[PDB]
């Protein structure tokens, strides 16, 4: 929690940011949605990899055709406006484009706009957690678009991931409908093998990460050979290393797989070169070659 | 619109039945709703097969563990309770269970409670509908499950339905990924061959509807054979007649597919037949056999 | 071979039917046949279910969108004439509707019309023969329609067929994309279990075949019963009676497969009592219940 | 038109190139073809790969076991014959080979030949075009082979290219079983993303382009990276850039998807400079480092 | 354990029936066995389904090709005499067809034979048992045939049946690749909805139970409707009685799935009715009507 | 044969190494082997990639839990220890883990040890075999696991081989459920093309070979190129070259597939290089970089 959200262009408090009940997105998943997070550097309040997720709202919105009034640099002052204005260094921001209140019926009346809302509040990665792979199988191929951030899309990720816990896993890991390896609930899946960098590509079902991209791009830069292709479920029983990645859940080893430990029970070698890398740009030892850090005070 | 909402168990005026902009609901797509009708009668408003549709709403929480405090007696209760308080005889109900409030996580913090609200408003099928068979398919079978009747589904139907718009038709069809027949966009199937009935099992990622299940038992009185089948896309080509079912849909004759048209352009002598049937209920012509027309003034 | 050939409504002496080698056709598979037998009956000279396949050839170009002049009267009438024409009384008859020459682009240009032709020529059943599994699959669900006769779906009975020839068995029996019995090479396929009665649905990548048709019918007029349902491929060397079914081929008992002998290696009891009811219908035995015999002398 | 056609090694009028009616390759879909162009150059008239299409000819029908009698040179001389006979400098060959006047099962009798003509005859830009993804799939994997060039593979190309222009679109794209993109109705598919250039592999239903190798042999000499992988659907909307290849539509620009704009509308960057490549091999611009250029006067 | 095992025509002790640790069966899976059971009757120990059972443990070995050389009835006479000469009323008997000591390739050497034993040893209530749906799929349609019950085969019995007991449950439900329930880890599964018994097909990579057959017949005569058909997984939670069949878990009453309770979570009403004229057999209450019983005493 | 096998730790006499017939292993296929190579070298017996098959056979057990007492350097020692027990200088190396005389019961009670055994025996290349595509393809995805080479796996893998033999074929090509080139029934699949190495991933069900490995080692170290691809059926009948590689098999030439000639019909010119420099491993002329061979006299 947070005062004041950022909502079709005002600043409104915490407390009055109510939409009606009758709001499309409440009834049938219509809404696209990003998670971003502001980190504390050694330049003050930066939002990482900002552009980038604004880009993939447009995408997702883009991909539904929901009607976006804002550009992504509106966006993007917006997101700025709201960390300063809560006085926030450290923080997850979570832009939301929604059909509102419009009629009842599946598709939306021609000439109808959507709601978006900016909110930002304040904000295990040594030790690595227990993983299972679970029963239900992520989206196919061609029904409901795995690349898009979509609300509706997450009906999936509370399945796999609730039934984790539920059997006291920390997370779920999800196959596609062929049977391979697609990605944990809500974070890409990434494996090493003989010091190589494995992950499925965006064909298996596995949404395009910005935190997935930033690793594959931070590990060329180190030296590391990655490869994107189809995995096996038993690779998680043969790797040498494996690790989660996502906006919230940064770069998260995976100490076992079904109650089968990955090489040695602890964060590999590789996953630690990584982290050091990727922590490192907010310290100013990793060199922000790609422009990837944000000032929020511009 | 209409005035009050039942609202957690209180009549709350239309325009004071607000939820926060932070509703897991709204950025999840983690709700689940039912449509249902009432219907004027000759015994007075009537809510057409009233306790199925909320044992529906109760089975679809289930199927992704969202707690429901209130049983299927005080949902029926409360349902007619909303349509008299408005003084509606002729509309459309719209229970809505929902996780509200609670933290941005995916999965709920344990102990939590849903919201659950129920608002009710005011409520083609002679000359049929041009339809097209889309170019998006339906979930596949382990994914997210088609049984439920939940708010993330609906991204599927806003595809099938929104393209089959753009292209100038009145409805979508949807394939599975087989490339089987499945439903229209938020619709069942029927074909009509030699004087049988075909519609596609729920293995084909059909919705279990209430208004397909009243109809093939209606079918069944009438002496006409039913066959629930996997049905082939040439098999629309080749049908006698074909016709939509669905709470809001009713009964709606398709009488065009693809721009081919289906046995001579019009609504057929068995969707005729069953039309009658389904509507006699609410004349008394047709006996209620089964207690489907349940009483608003109890 | 015959003398005269119809074409286009015209009765043209065999020889001189020809066409130009830039005939659509030739290059794009674009056309539907059927394959009629006309029996040496009690009644003289019939056509075996005449208007049925005539309606299969209208059905198989409304697929496909070719434009056909002629109704099913007139193609029938034509039929009849040449077998008079010729002075056949036991024949294969095959309608053939194609696009001829028109451009070369593979969309025919709008207003364009098909070349129909009508042939007829003169025309292993008691021990059964040996057939195989073949290597290759029938066409998936939504690509190429299974439900048309149409030209170009022959190249995948030519893959199966000459396949099951090179290796010394008389034919070849194809399973869909899913690993399900299909059908042979171009026959239907059945089985005889415990005394029932199995075969393949469409679903099955099936080509609803009239003599299929005609074999359920009589079955059931017999007293046997008929599932029409997904059959696995090991059900071949448990079946207690395996048979094709077609046009050419009538009723073909199969006495083993990929070497494994089907019960007893003969004809078996149920194939033989349908093969009596089917060859009854030309003796006078069979009652034509249905109207099957269409006599050529009207 | 034109004067002559290459008919079993005699070069025949036009207007007398017919072929009986009773050809399996009009029943059956039984043929193999090829599509070459003769360009105009500074070197005066030359066959684009005419090696390379001569040699899929022979590909095309070894795969169906289509007996040959020509060897690949033997066709080259032919095929510059019929150029030169015809006094032809920019034109569009036509190879066939196929099963001609046979029996009328489906399996040749051994011991037949295949009939081979080829007939030559004389011969979307900046903008673009509009495509739309079909309802209709590529054949799956193991059923019809997709890396021959057969006529009957051609139905296919019929059903989603004619769905296409039927709802106002200049061409359709198909996706395979699986829900990945295959290509164009009778064209393949490359992508543009971050100066990446993408394109379906075979086992995605696609077939072996010859424009295509050349694409991607240009774009590895202009330093532009390529990436063969199988493409989601949702690929096409996030693109920078989308084009066609095959040797009629040469390097074709596609503005939009769906409806959805590709990335400004107009022709890309990217597909501009492969452009000017490719057509700077008949300018003599670009050197034909391969020898892609054929001669017709040798 | 118990005295003496019929091995290859011989009663040997116990202790001494041992095979070369080089037989084939112990490298390649390459067995075949059967489950049967002796009940003490009021008719003296009964061999339940005998003659079933033994067909079955021969079609098992003829789809896999292994020489058998004794007969259906060599064998039901040496169960029996392993029955007697053991003093056993109650037990469960193993027959077993293995490739024993022949070479180490694959392929055994023509001419071989196989070796064959048949031990036996003396022989989840009205509670039932918590289920979980396994994250192992069942094989695929053509692949390792499902309808033999072959050693092999047992290596997914052991991962879905594990993976349960891992977990706190008593059994692990297996979906087939396409997402639909296929049984058990080792026994069939069936479904109650509205007094109505479902059970998937042998498609669904079942095997053909002799128990599941067993109820089958026994529900048709105690008027239950039976719909052999293919089931989703969510119809596990919607199922008003859920239970298990196999000849060593015979009738098993399923109180959960994953967790949720199947209607009131005690042994459902049909269940009862089918246990009892199951079990009312062996008391005489259950008239013998097929011959199921087969006497050790003769 | 020969004399001594170790079985567990002990040096028995071949004749004396037996097991009970109700060792789970005879009935469940719960075993898992390896195929170990001992070459006679310039350097004496050498045991070709001794630790990769130890630890091969040891992540096979891990993935089916089977628990291993000994290390990999135990059962390297035990290796050479019956090599020169035996005074063997070539040999095939056979080490078995198998699940012997516990219970009956599928799950293996807890505290169970595993039986180890590890037997050695005295153990076409220049002009190929000729091979056939079978109509059984090879496990799904996730179903029993193709990265461990357990005995169960062998069913599918004799299936497949003899079907080949059945039709006068040495050795037969599987197929994915997909339709895709997996390997042949015992040994990896290669293509060699434009002078470019081909092999399928893991993911379509091939076993990670250590010969295959090997090959594409080799391979980069002499300048060809490797692309680990999914290919396609017909990819068999269009490649320049095709072999298949295994322990056994090691580097075997494939001169036609399906009756279809590869290239010229004898050893490429690719596959004689590759053989060159793997057999130049046991010569001198090709240094063992990676320490593949490993000396029994030690
Ligand atoms: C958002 C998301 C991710 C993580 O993407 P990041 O851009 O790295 O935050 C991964 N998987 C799914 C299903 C997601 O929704
Ligand atoms: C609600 C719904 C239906 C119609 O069900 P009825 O119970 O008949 O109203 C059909 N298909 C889908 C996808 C639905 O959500
Ligand atoms: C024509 C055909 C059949 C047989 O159908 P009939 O109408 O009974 O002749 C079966 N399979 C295929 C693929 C066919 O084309
Ligand atoms: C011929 C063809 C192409 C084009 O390939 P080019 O050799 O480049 O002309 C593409 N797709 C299909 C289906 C084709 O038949
Ligand atoms: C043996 C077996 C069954 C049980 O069948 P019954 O003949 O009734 O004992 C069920 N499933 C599998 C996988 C089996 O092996
Ligand atoms: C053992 C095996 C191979 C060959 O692997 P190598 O380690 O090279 O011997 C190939 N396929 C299967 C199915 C195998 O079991």
């Amino acid at each position: 929690k947070a005062d004041y959200i950022w909502f079709n262009g005002e600043m409104v408090r915490w407390e009055d940011a109510k939409v009606h009940v009758m709001s499309h997105a409440l009834h049938y998943g219509t809404s696209v949605f990003e998670g971003i997070r502001c980190y504390d550097s050694h330049k003050g309040p930066v939002v990482f990899r900002h552009r980038e997720h604004m880009q993939r709202l447009h995408d997702s919105a883009k991909i539904y055709r929901f009607p976006v009034s804002q550009s992504i640099d509106e966006l993007m002052e917006a997101c700025r406006d709201v960390i300063r204005k809560n006085n926030l260094t450290s923080a997850y921001i979570r832009p939301l484009i929604f059909v509102g209140d419009v009629g009842m019926g599946v598709n939306p009346p021609a000439g109808y706009s959507t709601d978006v809302i900016i909110a930002a509040f304040p904000w295990a990665l040594e030790q690595g957690i227990d993983a299972m792979v679970s029963s239900w199988n992520r989206a196919a191929p061609n029904t409901i678009p795995t690349a898009a951030k979509a609300g509706g899309n997450y009906l999936s990720s509370l399945l796999v991931g609730s039934e984790a816990r539920r059997h006291g896993y920390q997370e779920g890991i999800a196959l596609d409908v062929n049977g391979y390896i697609s990605e944990g609930a809500g974070e890409n899946l990434f494996e090493v093998k003989d010091g190589v960098l494995f992950t499925p590509p965006f064909t298996s079902s596995a949404l395009p990460g910005i935190t997935r991209d930033a690793i594959i791009k931070l590990a060329k830069e180190l030296g590391i050979e990655v490869r994107e292709q189809v995995l096996s479920r038993e690779s998680l029983y043969l790797a040498d290393e494996v690790f989660m990645s996502g906006t919230a859940a940064e770069i998260t080893p995976v100490r076992s797989v079904d109650g089968i430990q990955v090489g040695e029970g602890r964060c590999g070698p590789v996953t630690k070169r990584i982290q050091q890398a990727f922590f490192g740009l907010f310290t100013g030892e990793t060199e922000d070659k790609w422009g990837w850090l944000d000032q929020v005070n511009q």
